[PDB]
């Protein structure tokens, strides 16, 4: 009956809170089959497809909340804090968003607009094959630097690279996820 | 009808003040909703769908007009005297907007440009999250504080962990969760 | 003589004027029967068939173009005012379609695009049971309702949760349906 | 073979251009039978079965390019000038387009897409009967406003009481069309 | 082939002056023809349609850019003296920019920025329907006072009334109507 | 109308005085509404949207240019000796600005501004950590003491223990504490 | 089996992407072949037909991914790494596709969509026989040419006369068909 | 990948210097193209869109630096003397940036922004054409007088009476253009 | 959660200890990177960013305080005795800042405001390349003599070739920047 709960959910998602939503949810939905997604429900539908996602079992959505941050809405509607993610946080294979994904998104929120234009033509001084433009959110960069191979575990260095020019807060963050190799 | 009045209160209304109408339309309007919205008349739309503004009760209108003090249009366009404000404080249950947003746009209210960047360098210890604008109303870091649940209703009164040394006035804003009961 | 003329005069009326009439005709022309109308003039074929719709006594179809909002063919062509409409009221069962199937319309009227994709995936919500597409009109959902047996005067209510989830003008649309009790 | 070779002609055309000769082709072809028209060779055709364009009588088209600003084509191709357009003002019934519908048009220029928007508020203003859309052209709404017979050649002086409200000069271009009585 | 240097010219358009150009061209292209357009070249194409602006007729260039004193491209593109702007000035009807356009450009070149705010502060008094906000400008507002006829060739002297408390300077800009006696 | 002619006062109204006139609209204009007003009519702006400022009661405008002096420039503006200003003192609440924020304003008229040096010294002494910039006029200092809600209506009196330090005349003008029994 | 797998690939594969596969195609696939694909199995059945890609010879589809720069589906679904292209590319006869088809390619990538935009206006004087829109890729407008032969490997550099009033590492592009003497 | 280098090179120029960088590059770059540029490394794709600068000629910028005293730039990160860069005046088309350029730009540094204040008053004296602004650099001023062709190389006498009327040493570096006589 | 201690720094701070702040960070912060920055939480912000300023790591800022002569606010502040200030200085690759940076601080500390005057007239006849103007700082001076590499670890024993001119006890400290090497 939940379902009907859910739609008052994504009611207060922000558009770049789904966007975000749509960046983690790769691990799961395909980079096309993604796309047709407009809002929360959308996304719902697709995990609800991939069983991720369903009145039986919200877990995945109480991470996601947790992943970016929408901690209102983990308590408000789904009724519980955000220990409980914590909790699946103690233990290998409860997360159901990769620490890499998160550790992205994580620069997502670190990276300033500013910034993120240092990130697009720096980006293009690293190649040519991005095409780059001041709609791409960061997290867009980064699904275009994986269609390059350019992006994922083995080749963190190259963040590091990045992050040389931009600021050694989110060096940090690539250093943080040491703990996860 | 009615609305035609309203197409003329909206033309006077500015896009600072629209941006507030927003805040205090939260308890009504989902949190992200009213997100799209760019002018007063798309505001009224939804208020209209939700029956919060009708043609025969202009009262929720009259009580943001209220909230946002443009008094040259309580009396002009609803044609009420600015007394009638205590009038709606009478008993509880009268005014349409908690006092807990009342509370807020207040402590907001009292905010300088300055104050704001002062802020943000408080809010960086808050969370560093936390990826805010120089022009980034204080009404939106709230909203922002809500995400991360340290700001609510009983939480109200973490604000003044770095509001009193911002400015001390906005504890006389605060103090008055007493209203609460 | 005018039943041929009616060739001619039919093409002013729309494919979405078409599907509205057929569901107006819900209490006339069978669902079976109404599949296979691809036109206005097939739609009329029916009505003759019926008695409904005749060259003789075409008084349903003044009542129709009312229903549908097309007054402009109800002067123009059938040579009377749009203020004779008000004769429906005269007495209990003069109008020809049901005061219940005015107000569903009445509803897909109110309902915007978005609005109807939100009806999608309430409904969605509500029941698994119901298969959806984005060509699904709300008056082709009501129709997959009626053959569900879950839309009817005793499950008004039922439209009102749903709606509850929507906005609140669409809640009064069925609610002025109450005085038909 | 040279008609033929004027169905080049709407590769010059805009979506935009044919969607305002659909609203001027109004007076011949029938309200929704125009709108299987994909592009001008479609209208072509519509029009050659009113006989309004032939291979031998082009005045129709040129009269349209004319009212729709295109004199690019109406010498480029047509090979007339605009000056010869203005004949149609020698004796009554030389034009073959109403009069009313180059004010409305003229009108629907005029309008921005941001009033177009405050038209929309003003719209309900009016009337709940008519059923509003973001892709709405004000030529469409004015269609719309003919179906409910509350704009007409006789009703033309209606959009006054709302024109008045978004753009007063309209009033005088609404108030020239009193030379045609 | 000078159509292609017209690209040229729009490149060493100043966008800054683009917006005057708009102004300018108000009386043959309509507010909603001109506000998609990105850059003079794209106005270009616009008054092709109209036949402004050819390659067999540049003149009605030649004037726009006399009254946005880019004298340079006069020179640089259309290979010509600066002079040559003043054949307009031989017989009456040569000009095709409007001296009531020019006064009114020429007053938004005399008046400063600080002007300006005093002017919006005096049209809040003046307009009963002002809305005021960072992106006003002159010439804007010129546009503005049109759609509520209260400035136009012959209400012209209303500027007066603000121009008088302003900066004489303007006032006597305003006189030189005087050569419409 | 004549509300219009007031926007002269600005021409002799002294950027200081302005300031001053700020001071005194704090118990009525926002921090965020203040701070952006950068001559009078951005003042009159604001005392308009709380109607403070209307052409049927400008007695609030005539008291604050009492408290400056400026309201000399009455008799060429509503053409009235600025001594019927001692009408707010018939009965209480007639003033509106509060004899807290004039006694405040007497002090920075009676304080030189080399002595304003000597009041830096004692803000050092109360606060070691207090920015002071030599823009920080007495009014300013005392909006920092709100900032620390260490001046207030019933704090008033605290200044004492450093004015006697200063001069007795400060003492004298704080001795109007007596209005307040 | 497994091909059901390589199915897939189109859920990753972007609706640009695609439309891009198609333009690299067209050295196998007829435009009137390509326009009923909607995804990557509709490609991959097109070339199915003539054993032109089939799963027993993907070597067609491992340069096409490459070609495209989506090297993520050369590791996720072709198991394998871009050096295989990389070094089975490098002498003639060894690509599937002519190089021409994929320098065009190349521009896409980077022409910028600001770029594109004016790179249209030069379209539109360049040749007149153009049919431009905001849905026209850079790709799409090649394959309008090549429509009537006006465009091709015999012509390659002919987009001199447009890149150089654009972008000069346009025509770097065009200085890059050396191999092709 | 040395672009890496020239963006960390741009975070050492200073707002003033890149619009120098600006003026100076309007030999190359369009009147508007360098109107969203807000540093160096935005400026340099402007010169990559050109190929003004790219890492196989890095020599623009160095003669760029060089005219703009950045030494501390050109001979750090570029390793170049310099004496490379006067290095120029072996034969003539040595230099990218003209001589008049520089020339101008020098003045620019001579003059005083108390100079300034009694050039625009001088300015007025010559004509009120130009659009006088608090925030005009000499610089941008210079770029008004080519719009209105008062300034070149055979308009240098303007200047030089301007420079005779503020400073005599100015007409030290205006007279020294008569080198390329 | 430690840098909530930091925010009374910047309070106290004065605008010109932030400037001195700004040359002393050159050593890390790009010449041009630090202007924005308006006070030292603004710095401070950008040190985090850069990691130059850490929580666990505020010797960074012990420093700066140092080395602007504020010892007396380290006991404030990090709570902890000048004395060891000495300490750091016993072995190298302990201080953050050069001596270079310290030494050249120390100069602008002991030529006096009138000084500054004979050392503008010095700096002429050193070069013409440096602009001069009376608000800028004998810091802010050594920074565009910087520009000019005509100062630097190597070019210090040239400036003090004018500096004793005016104060010979400069040459006291400047000499002793052999030790260093």
């Amino acid at each position: 009956d939940f379902s009907r709960n859910l739609y008052d959910i994504g009611e207060q998602l922000d558009s770049e809170d789904l966007a975000s939503l749509k960046f983690l949810s790769l691990d799961y939905i395909p980079q096309r089959k993604q796309e047709p997604i407009k809002d929360a429900l959308m996304l719902f539908q697709r995990l609800q497809e991939k069983r991720m996602l369903e009145e039986s079992n919200l877990s995945f959505l109480k991470e996601l909340l947790f992943r970016i941050n929408r901690l209102d809405l983990l308590i408000t509607y789904l009724n519980t804090r955000k220990e409980e993610m914590e909790r699946e946080l103690q233990t290998p294979g409860r997360a159901q968003i990769s620490a890499y994904r998160v550790m992205l998104y994580q620069i997502s929120e670190e990276v300033s607009r500013s910034e993120l234009r240092s990130f697009k033509f720096l980006l293009q001084e690293e190649i040519s094959k991005c095409k780059l433009d001041d709609d791409m959110n960061l997290l867009d960069i980064f699904i275009e630097m994986e269609k390059r191979v350019i992006l994922g575990e083995g080749k963190l260095d190259i963040l590091k690279r990045v992050c040389a020019q931009i600021n050694k807060s989110l060096l940090k963050i690539i250093n943080d996820y040491e703990e996860f190799s």
